[PDB]
């Protein structure tokens, strides 16, 4: 009975970071309390000034990652401020019943509600908005994120030996469907409501206009590139609430990967490219062995390089000539 | 030698049901005898009166599920009545040789034939029509179903412990390619033959017009919704003979899933969303813990909600507040 | 330290064959030396005279398969002759650092370079060209192949028992994006450079014009069909550097399959259809039990039968009536 347990309150942080948390823990079950506030807003999604009439949990695409341990209870307060135009809700794939919670969290502008569910299954799980009659529209306009339910004794390899990460990043991949006018330029809308009909027509073609990580082309590059060091193990959580994607780390590997994202299954090792099913989140570990700027991307290279699904990881430390060496630099073909 | 064994005759039932059968069995191998009759017919596939010039095994999309045990022999009589216009055949992925049987079962209108093969591999396997030169056309017009070959001692979990289901349902997902005229409305054809050329042109775009479960938008909803009870374990067999799909149960999980559909491999647990490769059938178990109406759908939500790939499961029993509770119903944001 | 070890030199062969090599080996680590030469050339890709302005390693699509053992070092000399127009490089997914080697192998026409890396992970891995700013273009015009890193003691099943193949074939699948003119016919270009802009526009639609095995429609059919005998085990290596595919052997199975292509993971058994993620190579074993001509194909049957992704395997030996028998040949439905 959950009414007996202690409560904790967690303060969420914005992607790509994930809020501090323990992996293996001595602590017993708790009710973990979270709050998120919906923000509808217009966002610029590319380097030519294209806009999206977006919908977000807590102002970001994706929404923040919530982290609990298996056996915990998640207690979410969801707030839809009066500054918004649309009703919203939440479906947690990690939850059991009532369409993931959607049936109990229908909130019109100016309202709020509070849901509890048992996080009884370990893994990374998508959450998303699911208003009746307009589910795909809210999802593809940005209303999704990840719940990570860690096993109480931390992650394990196929032989039951312990695994860990020194640092975690969360990547949400968003297939966008931005309409164009008769002139061939993307339309800019005044309100969310006025984008709907043209957007549905684009959706039905199944061809995204843009595919972005974390809300925009180049979100995870330059000053916003991800960071690590030789010797550090990173966990890359990758969510795609609507469409398949195939994550790859260029110059690296997936050392241990749960592509279906469920920690009670053995992970696979040495992956070049893994597969996130639309409607799921997965997770990969990698320990950096070389310094440099890596790219992390969807390995449909058109989706990555033309449509936007790629970021950078900047890695510090010493080059290792045993792993890789330039034996002869580019030079003329001998006469 | 198969000529020594006893024979049985099975009476098929229409999807979503599956014919009665045992899981683990004391009985030894048999020759299991089936018969199916091809019906070409025009079908209405959506709520605005769109028609498909369809082709079916036994009058349904999908065709009926055939269930045997590993080591059995499947003996199929395939009948193509003179009321049909086209030649047809059958390729069983569960079989070995002669292109799955297609080379031995070429039947013109007014003909019939009988094939035997050993069901020597456990799993769910697609069967489909495969006439030389027009294979994709017969498949996407509806000529596919599932053979389920159960291990002789029933299903097992990764540690070799027994698994079972209390009730089985079969779902065939069909990507349809219905042409449109110059006015933008879908074409209605007088005969099967006259649909061919326009349909090929749509196929080559790789963009379905509709994606449906069991032959039509909403086939598995309302009076035709699937049913279960809290405490009951259901097996969901999902076939897709031509295109990938990503099954999800909203408010539930895949407790044990063979996404590649082959029972001698360990299943994965706790899945939110699984993946059926085009050209395969997979199978998932789930034990219901909450009552309510669930949706089972392809989690490309555009394919589900716009194009038709979704059904309902109505579940009876008692709500469980430990799994999920509404702590505060939707109410105004406190002043 | 790699500078201590003996060197070997391997002579590559053209696909679908793979250069002679041992599976399990008594021999210790070596530096294995390879060389490949880039050839840009116009190729005819279908039976109506459509051309592609192609780019290749060693004149073939795919490039040749390189085979080493885990612990070896791969030493590649990459040559870009002055007869070519574009700069090129190589990214080995099997390697660690410097974007797979791409940063160290930038070679303009008339230049060459030599790279070394440790093949420290077992599996089949894609390699491809990756020039900065035009990565998808070089890949989809044909610049990819497979590195196979065999475990030092050969392949193993899930229980650690030995597996082997008697013969290996390499299949590269290429999604092509050939532009059309206002008349609806495919464009024929005079140079590689002049194809670029129109090709990018087609790429962005995500809809290939053709999908071919080994550079053309029907490459692996007729005189070029693959061959085997009843009793022989074949390994089918399948690479797709940009787009997903779903290999199937019609009339056969995947007996043992590493669909993610990494040999330190247990393989799955009895597959009808497996899944190669874009950006990866996978590998399947099958032991032939029936003679005949088999088709090996991408089981999106539109992609196979309309767009070109299918080949043939011609198999010699004796029919087995226990596996499959025609009980009654096609005959009139009894009066
Ligand atoms: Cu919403
Ligand atoms: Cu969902
Ligand atoms: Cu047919
Ligand atoms: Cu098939
Ligand atoms: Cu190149
Ligand atoms: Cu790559
Ligand atoms: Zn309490
Ligand atoms: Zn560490
Ligand atoms: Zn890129
Ligand atoms: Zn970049
Ligand atoms: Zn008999
Ligand atoms: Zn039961
Ligand atoms: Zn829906
Ligand atoms: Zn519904
Ligand atoms: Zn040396
Ligand atoms: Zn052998
Ligand atoms: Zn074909
Ligand atoms: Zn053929």
């Amino acid at each position: 009975d959950a009414d007996k347990l202690p409560h904790t309150k967690v303060t969420l942080v914005a992607p790509p970071q994930v809020h501090p948390h323990e992996q293996a823990t001595k602590s017993g079950p708790k009710v973990v309390e979270f709050t998120m506030t919906i923000e509808e807003k217009k966002m610029v999604i590319d380097d030519k000034g294209t806009t999206l009439q977006a919908m977000t949990f807590n102002g970001s695409m994706p929404g923040p990652t919530l982290v609990v341990h298996e056996g915990d209870y998640v207690q979410l307060t969801l707030v839809n401020p009066a500054t918004n135009a649309m009703p919203h809700n939440v479906d947690f794939h990690g939850a059991t019943g009532a369409l993931g919670g959607a049936k109990l969290t229908n909130v019109n502008p100016g309202e709020q509600a509070t849901l509890r569910f048992k996080a009884d299954r370990s893994g990374t799980f998508v959450y998303h908005c699911a208003p009746e009659g307009m589910v795909p529209w809210h999802v593809v306009s940005g209303m999704s994120g990840t719940l990570m339910v860690l096993p109480r004794d931390g992650l394990k390899d196929p032989q039951g030996k312990p695994l860990h990460y020194d640092r975690a990043y969360t990547i949400g991949e968003f297939d966008l469907y931005i309409p164009k006018g008769p002139d061939g330029k993307y339309k800019d809308y005044a309100t969310l409501a006025e984008s709907y009909g043209d957007t549905v027509q684009v959706m039905r073609t199944l061809t995204p206009s843009h595919i972005v990580f974390n809300g925009k082309v180049g979100a995870l590059t330059g000053a916003n590139a991800l960071t690590a060091k030789v010797g550090e193990t990173v966990l890359l959580i990758h969510s795609q609430a609507n469409r398949d994607t195939r994550p790859h780390l260029i110059g690296g590997h997936g050392d241990w990967v749960w592509e279906t994202g469920k920690f009670a299954n053995p992970p696979q090792r040495d992956l070049e490219t893994w597969f996130i099913r639309g409607g799921s989140a997965g997770a990969a570990l990698y320990t950096f062995k070389q310094p440099g700027v890596y790219a992390y991307l969807n390995h449909n290279l058109i989706e990555a390089c033309e449509l936007g699904a790629a970021g950078h990881i900047k890695v510090e430390g010493k080059w290792n000539d045993d792993l890789m060496k330039q034996i002869k630099a580019p030079a003329p073909i001998p006469r």
